């Protein structure tokens, strides 16, 4: 797709379910079918409150984010702090490490221990000059949810 063979978020431990204060670590990986100039690879990691009305009232009460982390990532084995466009060539994996820590408190709420009131995910964005930005999105799972009516 416009030179792009693959674009994905890969967690270092694909089976890990994350709790309070824990590091979420992974890579954004790009592969191309032909030479292409890349301006940036960015991430947005969010924990978004879901809104759910049941039993005649709002249960998942929604409101504000638990997490919103934005960054521009560095290609593996490039100099730290450097601002440089990348010429991606076929036959190579272009890997960008990321890592963020989750908040110390509860990571969200749950209704009747069945309906999780929060969505966590990582989006990545592939920016290229005079070309539409491409997006990828991957969900991740959390624990440390508390009941909606917890004091």
């Amino acid at each position: 797709v416009a030179a792009i063979k693959s674009f994905e978020v890969v967690f270092n431990d694909p089976e890990k379910v994350y709790g309070s204060g824990e590091k979420v670590a992974g890579r954004v990986i790009v592969e191309v079918c032909e030479v292409t100039r890349v301006k940036a690879v960015r991430i947005l990691a969010c924990g978004v409150a879901k809104v759910l009305w049941m039993q005649g009232s709002q249960q998942c009460k929604q409101t504000s984010e638990y997490l919103r982390y934005e960054d521009t990532l560095l290609l593996e084995d490039q100099p730290t702090g450097e601002n440089e466009m990348v010429i991606m060539r076929p036959g190579n994996k272009y890997e960008y490490k990321f890592g963020f820590e989750l908040p110390q408190g509860p990571l969200g709420t749950s209704f009747k221990g069945k309906y999780g009131c929060v969505d966590y995910w990582v989006k990545a964005f592939l920016d290229r000059p005079s070309q539409p930005t491409q997006e990828t999105k991957k969900n991740f799972e959390v624990v440390d949810l508390v009941d909606v009516n917890t004091p």
